Parts: C-alpha cells; sequence; structure tokens
C-alpha cells in the first residue's frame, strides 16, 4: 500500500516485459541500474504511480539510454539516448569484470611482461577498476577499465599478498582491445602468503572466549508493517533499498504525545570515493567511487545469523535486478535489531533522597558490502533521547603494492617487500531535512571567546554565535574543530514552548577532506570531497554529489554545478551534504586482513522537544 | 601478595592505630586523604612494604600535616607540616558540607535577603561549593565554602528547579564564620517543578520497551586473581581504586605468543575542572576541581545489578578511609564485565572463494561518583585488537540560574524564568606509559599534502611527517583536526619484525580546550587545560596536572612547573599528559535530568605487534 515499500521481484518482473516489447531490451542490452524513484513533492498525493528509472548499456557500441518507465501502467515515460563523452559513461557491469583478465591472457605485450617476471599467466588475477578522465585522449567517450595484476599461489590463495608492481594495463571493455600495457620495471613479487584462515598463519584458535548470550524472551520492541515500515519507541520510517546507495531511510519522524513530527525526509550515504596517495604511474589514476561507479547495493552480502548479526534479528531480503532485467534477491542482506546501549540517564540526589537510573537502547539497521578486496559495513543508529547517528565499518583486505627498497613518503610496510599505499575512505550524506516540516535553515554554530575585561572583570565568559547560511553560495563550509564549530538545521516557523525555533544540530568528527591538490583530476571529479558541509535547495533531480554519470566524466557535474544556483535556502525545503572520511595509513596490524575502523556522524536535538523526550521510560 | 593489591580495612585500621600511636590522630584531627603510594621504580625492590600517604586536617586551626607511613613496619616514614596559604589548602571534607547550611541559617544579613524574597529558611538547601582564589584577601590561608541557594517545596522536590539568584554567601567553615554575604538583587525563583519521577511530568510510563537477556551460560572469560588482577583475551592489568583519582589502571600488558608486553605502566584521571562561564559575580568564581578538590573516589555510588551494570558483572568492593580512619566500604562499586562488539574483521573474496568473519568484544571496566547535580560515569575498555579507549559520561541534573528577563550570552534557557550557565567539563588523562618497556618517546604525527608537480604529476600524492618530541620544553602540543594530528608513542629500542620501532598511536576527539581568557584565575589554575597533551618525564612526586593541594591554591604548581626542568624525553621513562573535554552549552532536552553525553580517547597499536593480533580468534 506504501509508495515507499522495497521493490518486489513482481515489478521488476514488469518492468522487464515494458522494455521487451518496447523495443528497448535486445540481446545486445544490459541493465546497468535499475531503481524505483521516490514519488515527487507532493503532501497530499493520491494516486498510485511506482516508476523507475533504468540505465541501459549497449554491448555493440550503440548510444546507451536513460528510461522512465511507470509499473503501475505498463507505459515507457521516456527514453533519452546519452551521450557519453558529455554527460558520462554508465556504471561498471559485474560481467565486464571477467573481460579484463581474460583480454590480458591473449595480449602479446601483457604476456611478455609477466614471461619476463617467471609468473603463470593461470595464476594471474588482474583486479578491473575504474578508468577516470587522465591525459588519455584516445579514451574520451570510450569505457575504459585498467587492471593491476596480483598472483595467486593455488585457488584458494590471497591474491592481495602478491601484487605484481610496475606494470598495468588499460582496456576498452566494449571493443576489446587492449589500448596500452605500461612495465615501468620488475619489482619482485612478494613472496609471504596472507591465508588469515591458514592455521601455520593464525596459530592455535583461542580456547577462552565464553559464550555472550542475547536474547528477547518476549521478542523485539519495533513492529515491522508493509514489509519496510518500522515503528520502534516513538520513532517511525521506512527503510528502502536501492541498488546504488544501499539502505536508504524515508520519513524519519517522532511520536512526540499526539502528533507525528517529521525530522528527515530521505537519508542516504549518496557517494563514496577512495583516492589512493602514491605517486607512481602504476596506481596514481586510482579512485573507486563506490557507490557512483560500482553501485554498492548490488554487492551486498547476505548476512549470516549469530556472526554477522547477533541477538533476535528481523531480516529484510530487498529484491534488485540483474543485467537483463531478472529480479535477483540478496536474502538477509539487511539487518534490524535493538541493543541495550548503557545508561541513559542516572542521578543520586543528596537533598531529595531520590536515586534514579534509567537504560539506554539503540536500534540498527545495518548491511554490509564487498567490493573487491573491501568490506563496508553502513549502521545507522536510533536512539531513545532522539539522537541519529551513521556509521561506516570499514575491513577487509587492504590495496598491496610493492614496497620499494630505499622506503616511500606514500606507501606503509606491511610485510617483507609488501607495501600498502595511503588512501582516503570519504563518504558523503544525503540529508533531505524536514525538521517538523519542509521549511528549514541551516546556521553555524561556533565558540565564541571573551576576553578578560568590563562586563568580564573574572575573565571567566564564553559565549557562541549562530550565522544563518541564506542561499547556496555562502553554504559551502569547513569544519573548524578547535572553535567547536556545529551545523543547526531548525524551523523558523515551528517553534518550542521557550518561543525558540526547534532544531537538531550536527556533530561531525572533523576528520580530513579530501587531500589531493585542488587542480587535480580527482578533486575535480569529487569536489563534494573538499569540504566538509554543503547546503542546497531541494530539486528532484540533484540526487548525488558527484552527478548521474561518475564514471569517466571529466569534473564538475553535481555539487559545484547545483550550488552555483544560488538558491534561497532560509526557512525553504532543503538538503544538507555532509563529507566525512577516514585516512588511511596502513598499519602493521591491518595485515592480512585488517580489524574494523570507523567514521560517522550523529544529530541530535537542539530544543526540539520542550524536555527530556526519555521521561517515560520505565525502569524495568 | 601483589603490590598492587586494593587496600584492605585491616590497612586502614592499621594505618589509624599508627597514626595514633605516634600522636598524629587525636580526637581534633581528620584525614582529609588516605591512599597507597605506589611501588618506587625497580623491578622486585623490598620485597614487600605498604606505604600510605595521608593528608591530616585540624579542626582547631593548627596547621595540617601530610605524613607518609608503612603499614607493614608499623612506622611513620616522614610528617611534614603544611603552609596552606603557600602550598594550597587540604580537600574539602565531607562534614564542611553540612556546617554552611547551618551557618547561614542563623546569619541576619542571609536570613534578610530570604526575607526580601518571602523565603522560608526551613525550604532553602545551599550547595557548598569550593572557593577558589579570587580578590578577597582575608580567605588567604582559611578554609573558605561559597554557598548558591536553591528551594526545595517538599523534601522529596528537586531544588535544582529552584535557584535563588543574585545571592551568594562565603564561608570559613573552621571558625564557623560567614565572612560575606552579597546581595545583587531580586530575581524571581522559578516556579516549575523538576520532579522527573512525578507521573505530572513524566505521563504514563512505556510499556512498550520488551526485555533485553544479556547473560553468559558458562561465565565470563576473564579471570580475577588476587582481588583485584585481571586477566582477559590476552590482557594483563591490575584494577586500583584511589579516593582521590578513583579507578586507577596498572601494568597494562599485552600477552603476545610466549612474552608479556608492557604498553602503560600507569593510567589515571588526574583532574577534571568543570569551569563555568557565566560572568555574573554571582556565579563567576564557580570552578569544580572534582578530583582534586573533592575527591571522586570518595563519592562513588554503589552500583545495581541489572540497572548500572547488566550482563554477567563481576564487582569490586573497594575501602577506603572516613575522617576518622574507619575503613568504609563502597560495595559494588566497580563493575567488570565483557561486552560484545560487533564485527571484528570481515571480508568475502571472490578470487579465493572463502568468505570470513569474526565479532569483537572488550572489557569493560567502570564507576560512578555523585558530587552534588552532577554524576560522571568512568570507563575503560579493553578491546581484542590491542585497542584501550577511555569514556567521560556525563549525566544528573544541570546546575541552574535565573533566566535574565532580556537574555543573556552566556547562558542557556530551559524553562520558563529557568536558565543553565554555559559550562565545560575538562579531564587530564595521566598516562605513565611503558610501550615494551619505559624507554619511550613521543611524536608528533601530521598529514602531509602535496602540491602537483615533478613527482607528483597528477596531484594525488600525499603523505606525513613525524616530530620527535626531545626535551619538556617543546612536549606541550595543540591538536590539529585539520591535519589529521595524533601522537605516537613509541619505543626506539624494541623494533618489529620489518625492524621499525614498536608503537602506540593516540587518538584524539579534538574538542576545545580551556575557553577562558589566559589572565584569568582559572586558567593559572588549570594551566594543564590549556592545551592539548603534555610530556614530562616521570618523577615520583608529580602525580597531579595541578600539584598536590588543589583547593584555594594559586598557580605556582603541577604541569607548568614540572616542564620547566627542561628533562631529556627523548627515549626515556615518560609521562603522557592529555587534557579532553565537553563544552556544554545546556539544551531544552537536558532538563529536568540530563541523557548521557560522552568524550574520551582512545590509543591503537601502530606496529606494535608484527601482523595483526586477532587471527586466532575463533568463528564461534
Ligand atoms: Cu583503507
Ligand atoms: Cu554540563
Ligand atoms: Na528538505
Ligand atoms: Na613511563
Amino acid at each position: 500500500a506504501s509508495p515507499f515499500r522495497l521493490a518486489s521481484a513482481g515489478e521488476i518482473s514488469e518492468v522487464q516485459g515494458i522494455l521487451r516489447t518496447a523495443g528497448l531490451l535486445g540481446p545486445e542490452k544490459r541493465i546497468a541500474y535499475l531503481g524505483v524513484l521516490d514519488p515527487a513533492r507532493g503532501a497530499g498525493s493520491e494516486a498510485e504511480d511506482r516508476r523507475f528509472r533504468v540505465f541501459i548499456h549497449d554491448v555493440s557500441g550503440a548510444r546507451p539510454q536513460e528510461v522512465t518507465v511507470s509499473v503501475t501502467n505498463g507505459t515507457v515515460i521516456s527514453a533519452v539516448e546519452l551521450d557519453t563523452a558529455a554527460t558520462g559513461e554508465l556504471p561498471v557491469l559485474e560481467e565486464e569484470f571477467e573481460v579484463v583478465e581474460q583480454l590480458l591472457a591473449t595480449d602479446e605485450r601483457w604476456l611478455k611482461a609477466l614471461a619476463a617476471r617467471n609468473l603463470d599467466v593461470s595464476k594471474v588475477r588482474v583486479a578491473p577498476l575504474s578508468a577516470g578522465v587522465f591525459e588519455y585522449a584516445e579514451e574520451r567517450g570510450r569505457r575504459i577499465l585498467r587492471g593491476l595484476a596480483f598472483v595467486q599461489d593455488f585457488p584458494e590463495d590471497s591474491a592481495w599478498a602478491h601484487p605484481v608492481d610496475g606494470l598495468v594495463a588499460y582496456v576498452d571493455v566494449v571493443s576489446k582491445e587492449v589500448t596500452r600495457v605500461i612495465d615501468t620495471g620488475v619489482f619482485p613479487v612478494p613472496a609471504e602468503h596472507g591465508n588469515y584462515t591458514d592455521p601455520e598463519l593464525t596459530g592455535p584458535l583461542r580456547t577462552t572466549q565464553k559464550p555472550i548470550s542475547i536474547t528477547q524472551p518476549e521478542g523485539p520492541s519495533f513492529t515491522v508493517t508493509g514489509g519496510n515500515h518500522i515503528e520502534w519507541e516513538k520513532w517511525s520510517l521506512d527503510v528502502g533499498f536501492d541498488v546504488r546507495e544501499g539502505v536508504v531511510l524515508h520519513n524519519i519522524a517522532f511520536r512526540d504525545g499526539d502528533r507525528l513530527r517529521p525530522i528527515i525526509n530521505r537519508a542516504s550515504i549518496a557517494e563514496m570515493v577512495v583516492p589512493y596517495g602514491d605517486p607512481s604511474p602504476i596506481r596514481s589514476w586510482q579512485n573507486y567511487f563506490d557507490t557512483g561507479e560500482y553501485l554498492v547495493g548490488q554487492y551486498a552480502n547476505s548476512l549470516e545469523l549469530g556472526c554477522d548479526c547477533l541477538g533476535d534479528i528481523t531480516y529484510l531480503s530487498p529484491v534488485i535486478s540483474d543485467a537483463f532485467g531478472n529480479p535477483r534477491e540478496i536474502r538477509n542482506g539487511i539487518c534490524m535489531h535493538e541493543e541495550d546501549w548503557g545508561i541513559l540517564a542516572k542521578h543520586s540526589d543528596l537533598w531529595s533522597g531520590i536515586n534514579y537510573t534509567r537504560r539506554n537502547r539503540r536500534m540498527v539497521i545495518s548491511f554490509f558490502t564487498t567490493i573487491g578486496n573491501y568490506d563496508y559495513g553502513f549502521y545507522w543508529y536510533l536512539y531513545l533521547d532522539g539522537t541519529i547517528e551513521f556509521e561506516a565499518k570499514a575491513t577487509g583486505v587492504v590495496f598491496t603494492s610493492a614496497f620499494p627498497e630505499g622506503g616511500s613518503d606514500n606507501i606503509s610496510q606491511l610485510a617483507p617487500g609488501l607495501g600498502a599505499p595511503f588512501h582516503q575512505h570519504i563518504f558523503s550524506a544525503r540529508l533531505d531535512m524536514a525538521i517538523d516540516g519542509f521549511t528549514n535553515r541551516v546556521e553555524e554554530e561556533d565558540v565564541v571567546r571573551q576576553t578578560m575585561g568590563p562586563g568580564n572583570e573574572r575573565g571567566n565568559a564564553f559565549s557562541r554565535k549562530r550565522t544563518v547560511l541564506t542561499r547556496e553560495s555562502e553554504a559551502v563550509r569547513e569544519a573548524d574543530a578547535r572553535t567547536g564549530r556545529t551545523w543547526i538545521i531548525s524551523n523558523p516557523e515551528s517553534k518550542n514552548r521557550l518561543n525558540e525555533p526547534v532544531g537538531y544540530k550536527l556533530h561531525a568528527h572533523n576528520q580530513p577532506t579530501l587531500l589531493a591538490d585542488p587542480g587535480s583530476s580527482i578533486a575535480r571529479r569529487a569536489a563534494f570531497a573538499t569540504k566538509d558541509l554543503w547546503v542546497t535547495r531541494y530539486a528532484d533531480d540533484e540526487r548525488y554529489p558527484t552527478g548521474d554519470f561518475v564514471n569517466q566524466h571529466s569534473g564538475g557535474a553535481g555539487l559545484p554545478s547545483y550550488i552555483a544556483q544560488d538558491r534561497d535556502i532560509d526557512g525553504q525545503d532543503i538538503v544538507v551534504w555532509h563529507t566525512f572520511g577516514l585516512t588511511h595509513f596502513p598499519r602493521v596490524e591491518d595485515w592480512p586482513i585488517m580489524p574494523v575502523d570507523t567514521v560517522g556522524f550523529k544529530l541530535r536535538p537542539e530544543g526540539f522537544f520542550d524536555r527530556s523526550p526519555v521521561l517515560d521510560v520505565p525502569a524495568n
């Protein structure tokens, strides 16, 4: 019944049929992206109309198309031919991964480079990596992947332990031509294995860990209705899933007495980029846009009960499309559970004699994705006290290289002859805000120091200041941890009982933003990552901070183009885009498999409620 | 057996007997501080000599004394007379707090001020607060407390809802004299109650929360021997307790194969200051040194199973002295338990076909203290992967004032006419480091951005720089979040298998430090709080960042005087002092009882191990 329900297998099957009959899905066609469109702005939208947006690739070389389909009415709404040299290439197809290794295996230049290193071509795996946009004029308008090689000594060997440095190849995956093979010199292939399940490396497993049993004898406190509508401890929201963004949260609201109060209309991780900081020509082009180029939702893991998600777990199993339009279910792809979160509030009062303790809890919505060597967990948390938090968990296997004799300023040594180049992992959260409704504004809040003097005779006073961001051209902001900088999203037309506008405060981790030179290709293509906070006026088609077609786009798409419109954002329907990330100098302890590291942000109420919203939590 | 065992009731009774026999503990004497001394440097040393440090107050006005006694030998080792006008007053005694309200109730100036406000003296509670050092010459060498008034409408009423602004009194608690009563004008006493257990305010309690059951069917994975020695998942440490500092961690070491590797010799929160930022003369003197002035261990709560600590809990019940030298047990004052901590490492490899998931856990050691309106939780965490983390949790009732009719730049409004002055909560962690032994050094690590050009033609490279701090005069450092600044504690004489010095990296939260004007009294007394990191050479008598006697002491002691010695810290026995804190602009949601907010720091291994230390964790 709800317009925000997950796509069903039947809907995807109908989309396939509609495309088929319209002549848009022949044997040369591949679906590179398929997803449901959100309803357009309308606080009275009545008619059911489920629309899907489709990116159609052509393996014969014809122009790709963007198509919009109505599954309710069984019609093609629009179909546009795309000029990819202008607006960017389509996302990478899973089937194009195999093509890189297969094409190189018969290329004379590749084979000669392997022969010089005495490597059996049957043991060389090639990581197929996005190309970016650099100096190679012949690549404009062509679909290019670049390949880096790793040796697998046997079928269950971790190939990441054996990078083949000094060698990179470029491949046109449509015409199936190897355009360049670059061999800069022979590096020893690191010989130690990195097989973290080999007992010779692990040693005897510990026998010291006793079990922790987490159960809910009466079942969980949340309800799920309509497939994906959650109600939990005054919170209300819909859990969506998109093959590009992954888990998307819709309609986050809080029941304050009898009123359902909106907080966030749509929350997602709209892009994530992994730029590498090694200036070697073998890797100096390396930048993954995991969301925009690869689509993190299509690589979501099936999560195992008791291992990935522990406790009383409710699963969602989203449905996506494969490259031919068949529905594919991601079994147990989303875990949902509540967990104890320590003390919520506590006071022992000498004068009243009352001792008071309450416990906190959080609702967890999570999924995990695997993109080549890395694995990322995306966690959304809702707390009893109104706090909303996102946390990314990075693990997997670090991307490796040779460690040069004589050392390096841009690569860590992990094992003899084995290096790991410096890199970042930078996320963009897109928060379509709706604090008590759509009339919102953003203020930047800095701590203010005051000088000792008249009105401050003891030199103890300090204060704060708030600056309203009124137009998009002034809404590109940087962090300042030293002045305690935060950003408040308020509704100037909705006041609390003290006659102050209701608000939520965004707390950033204040980690470094993109480190690349401002003139670099990656700074132009990932401009969002150069600043901590952006605010735009809502528009239906401004979905991603990097634009719709990130792969091999020359730069400037997304946020810098949106912001240039310089629209009014003071008491309007606005979108907050928060950049946050990890700067990873790999350590020895990250090898051969990396313990989780985390980054995130959170939002806390700031005069949204008329008093603490957790006075009605029982002692239990 | 162990020299680091908790003090026993018998040891405290023996200290009392030794002091009595020596003529140092007659009827006019009070014990203001008593604690066990750590063994001096020297492995083995004196077989067994348990020594105690005692601060003895004299209620007749004679000079107090600092005394060291050997309980093993039954002897006074030293006893020095203190000149408090020079070196500071002793910590506040619990029995002095009651004196303030009683004395004021019979003072004609106080009664006249309350009569002017139509307040019944029987309903007026007085918060007795530390005095600091300001402009009042008559306070030098006297024990002064300052009192602020709150109305309690009935015996179970929260008096914090009803501050009596415009009024403060100063009391000599030894002479039992009211020195000054200052009345700057009548403010309305806010009338709304703040009774968070009153059903009229809470509304009906939630019935939606279903139970979460956390059990360990086979018991916990850690062992406790000798009363306070912990072994857990390769970690080894001793849990100490001191009436000033609270929980102290000793001898933190990690069992790496067959070798017990030291990491931290002693970890404690050695001071915590709460400065207020309201320039009103009624409160501009207000600064709590909860550790140095009040002694946070003295006010530790008894923690209730299933409410304060949830799961399979092991308790310690530390013993402290009362003011007469009698042992007092704090029943269930320390909770210890292990917690599931989500995913530890995870990877699904396309090439090898191996799917791998491991779960994390942490050991938790915690205690809670209550000092007037505030309640603070102190949490130490040990993780499987070698990470050590501290977290402070702040809750309780915010300190209140009137809210002035025309608004305020230094006070938040919480309720009609009710204000909450801005303040900070700032901690100092003292980490006596022992990374693989006592030969350590500290390096400051910043990210280095590189310009596009020769050797960086694509403008993608970035790097890092490490600067060794070689002498105390250069080891006073500031955070820099924009450059990703961290500090590495390494051992230059102990290398990992890659021939790099082993180390641990300190990750700060990069919150603002002390905001007061540098010329202020509080900036001089809390100089540690003005910088994020200090490094000193170890010395037995350099225990607290504020010195031994903080109460009513001007500047001149503590960290600024220690670092003036300019000692070699490059590969020496060193101590790291880390300042971290919360800047609190109270929100409506903090009233009438504050949901927990948190701050802390963590240390992560940085090439301490030769590879990941959790390869031997089983799948379960
Ligand atoms: Cu990384
Ligand atoms: Cu506070
Ligand atoms: Na909006
Ligand atoms: Na040391």
